[PDB]
Parts: structure tokens; sequence; C-alpha cells
DNA sequence: ATTATGACGCT
DNA sequence: AGCGTCATA
């Protein structure tokens, strides 16, 4: 009991923008601004894919990964906002490029790990020593904390939503124990008002607006962040695990959404995330290996380790292509005509990242997909990656592959390919 | 005929 | 190394 580790050493937050490529269409495009809105690419096939959705439109039922014209079924006055094209394919350069404008911004409050193109864990551990010290124990004000929800209250002995908010943060505020500089509690208090300052410093200096997640670990603050978006920040503690879990399902939580939580659930005839601490760690072992089953004995009870890695930009470059149906690349031809295409949008990217960030890659990953395949990938073959040329990087690409083609007619490919993937790793200091 | 990515684990 | 899993706009 005395010896029981609770997993609250650290502070850490989520920070993930709300409807990340909308606003960025936004702020460049006023019109779009406080209407239902979605980002699409392509249009030709049923409208083009929504990959982004505005709140508004939300509220209609469009999603992501529907098609444009069925989300105007949904949503006839659904205004569209088009990704790039250039060199026959999407082209993502406007929102990595706003990426790095809130990833830049978030930096200088704390060491950041980038987890997505709009959303990065920050270690604030040592931030709020510092605060706290700063802060001569002197209380916490409901003031530095605008836009904060405390997780699981108010509870105990207002109908509006704002209001609540607002009944919540008092019953924490009016509970802490502001003396003790060694409190979890009051460290992720501390850890709120920091993100509530970064926040406001990402939309002071973007426009953009942010949810963001605070808690002991990386796991829990993915969670908060998504219980009260957009524009809000919540703070799960370690006390509110057990009845924030009770009615958890499992696929909710981070790693856990794919086959392995199905199987958690089948396995074990289980619902929820609480469901698990009935286990002892030796049996969620047996059934989900060593790892696994560690983690989950762990996490159950709201502890995890996985630091935050201090990594702000991407490992590897990749450019990618779908060929879908009708469209897939049966000839020679075409197979190098769009090597090239993607080599000439990885090379731009590559000399551009050299330029910035001092580094070079020096592997080439080729990956296709054949008609018929499987699985997202039927092949990946490496090559050396030696200068940042389109050319020589599309032959190169063209050389690990060709031996895929079953035509005896070298002009013909076959079976067609459906996908093309040049990716760029193993960066180098230069 | 979601598409275009990007990290990490297994063997 | 090559494959598979899981994740995000
Ligand atoms: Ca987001
Ligand atoms: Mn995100």
């Amino acid at each position: 009991g005395p010896h029981m580790a609770t997993g609250q050493d650290r502070v850490v937050a989520l920070v993930d923008m709300d409807c990340f490529f909308v606003q960025v269409e936004q702020r460049q495009n006023p019109h779009l601004r406080n209407k239902p809105c979605a980002v699409v690419q392509y249009k030709s096939w049923k409208g083009g894919g929504i990959i982004a959705v505005s709140y508004e439109a939300r509220a209609f039922g469009v999603t992501r990964s529907m098609w444009a014209d069925d989300a105007k079924k949904l949503c006839p006055d659904l205004l569209l906002a088009q990704v790039r094209e250039s060199r026959g394919k999407a082209n993502l350069t406007k929102y990595r490029e706003a990426s790095v404008e809130v990833m830049e911004i978030m930096s200088r409050f704390a060491v950041i790990e980038r987890a997505s193109i709009d959303e990065a864990y920050v270690d604030l551990t040592s931030a709020v020593q510092e605060r706290l010290q700063k802060l001569q124990g002197q209380p916490i004000s409901a003031d530095l904390l605008p836009s904060t929800y405390i997780e699981g209250l108010p509870q105990g002995p207002t109908v509006q939503k704002e209001g609540m908010r607002k009944q919540g943060l008092f019953q924490w505020l009016d509970s802490l124990q502001i003396d003790n500089l060694t409190s979890p509690d009051l460290q992720l208090t501390v850890g709120a008002v920091i993100v509530e300052e970064m926040r406001a410093a990402i939309e002071r200096e973007t426009g953009f607006q942010c949810s963001a997640g605070i808690s002991h670990n990386k796991v829990l603050a993915k969670l908060a962040c998504g219980l009260n978006k957009p524009n809000r920040q919540t703070l799960v503690s370690h006390g509110s695990v057990p009845q924030l879990f009770s009615q958890m399902p499992i696929r909710k939580i981070r790693s856990l959404g794919g086959k392995l939580g199905a199987s958690v659930i089948e396995i074990l005839g289980i619902e929820y995330m609480g469901e698990l601490t009935q286990f002892t760690e030796s049996q969620l072992q047996s059934h989900f290996g060593e790892k696994n089953g560690s983690w989950l004995y762990a996490m159950c009870r709201g502890i995890e380790h996985d630091p935050v890695k201090p990594r702000q930009l991407p490992k590897t470059i990749g450019c990618s292509k779908n060929f879908p149906g009708k469209t897939a690349l049966a000839t020679r031809e075409q197979v190098q005509w769009w090597l090239l295409q993607l080599a000439q949008e990885l090379e731009e990217r590559l000399t551009k990242d050299r330029n910035d960030n001092d580094r070079v890659a020096t592997q080439l990953v080729v990956s296709i997909r054949v008609q018929g395949d499987k699985r997202l990938s039927s092949l990946r073959r490496c090559c050396a990656l030696t200068r940042y040329d389109a050319h020589k990087m599309s032959h190169d690409a063209f050389t690990v592959i060709k031996n895929c083609n079953t035509s005896g007619i070298q002009t013909e490919w076959s079976p067609p390919l459906t996908m093309l993937f040049l990716c760029a790793t193993k960066f180098s200091a230069s």
C-alpha cells in the first residue's frame, strides 16, 4: 500500500486542433467561417472524398470518409474546400506548413512529441514545478482556467453547459490543497493553467482553435482531450479514472481500437476498461503477451509510462497515390510517369526539409499494391537514397519493382497496379 | 472507389 | 529487412 506506484509522477498534455484542415481553409477564406463546411480531395468520383468536417457540418451528420455527394444529401448547404492538386495528385503542403506554425508555438512552452499533423504531446512536469514556485502556495483562481472541465465533477449534494463547467471547476478548486507542492492533483491543475496559456497563444498567433487534455500520461491525456471538444480542455485526475473507466468502451483507448481491443473483449468477455482490473497481470500476459498484458494491467488502473518523446519533426517523408477501379496502371510508361510524379513531389519536400532541418534521408522505400491483393500494401522494397533527384529516385523505384510484373509483354503491366508509394527514411544529420 | 499519410511492433 | 497493426486529416 505504501509501495504501490500510482503513476502520478508526470504531467502530460495532448493538444489537438479542432477540425484542422477546415480551420486552415477558413482562415484563408473568410466566407467559410462559421458555416457547415468540409475539406475534400478530388471531385470527379462522387464529389470527392471528405477528410475534415466543421462542427456545424457534423451537426447534420457529415463525417470523414464520406463522399461529398452523399454529404450534400445530409447537408445541402455544405460548403466545400478542395485540397490542392499538383502533378496529378493531392498535395497536403498547406496543412503541413500550418502544422509547423502550431508546433513551433507549442515548443516555446515545453518539449513536444508530434503525434500527427494536428496534435502533439507535451511533458509539462518541469514547467509545472517552476510555475508552482512562482505561485508561493497562492491559490489558483477559477479565472486562470476559463475553458477547463474537470472530468467527474460536479458531483453529489443550473441546467446550462457553461454553468455546469464552472460548478465542477469550483468543487475541484475548493478541494485543492495548494499547500503541498508534490500533490499530483495540484500539479495537474497548474499543468492546466499552462495549457490554457498555450492554447491562447496558439489562437492569438495563428487564428486556430484547439482542444486539450491534461493528465498523468499520454493515453489519459488523449482520452481527456476528446471529452469536451471543440475549443475546451479537460483535466482527468488519477482519482477520476475508476468512474471514467467503469463505462468506457475498451476500443476508446488508444491502441485498443483495432484487433487487439476486439480480442480483449472477445477473450475476456468484457466491454469496459474498468472490468480489466479483475484479472491478474499474469492472466493478461497469458492472453495478450508479456508487453500488452503488463500494459493493460497498469492502464486499466490509469497508469502508463510511455514517455513523451522529444521529436517535433516527422521521421519519414512519403508520397503515395491510389489508382482505384479502372484507373489501375496497366502499362509500363503509365507506371514510369507516375513514379516520376511522386518522385518530383518527394524531391521538392526533401529539399525543403534539408534546408529547414539540417538533415538528409539515406533510404528510399518503394511500395506498391496489386489489383485483388490483400492488404493495403502488397510489396515493399528498399534501396539506397543518395541524391535528391526525382529522375534517379523514380528510375531506382522502377528497378526494385519491375520484376513484379507477370506480363510476358514488358510494355504491359500485370496485374495492374492500384497503388504507388515512395518514402524517404533513415535521416542523418547534415 | 476514402485517400494520403506516419509511427511502431513482430520475426 | 519486410510485413502487419493502429492511428490521424
Ligand atoms: Ca483535430
Ligand atoms: Mn488529431
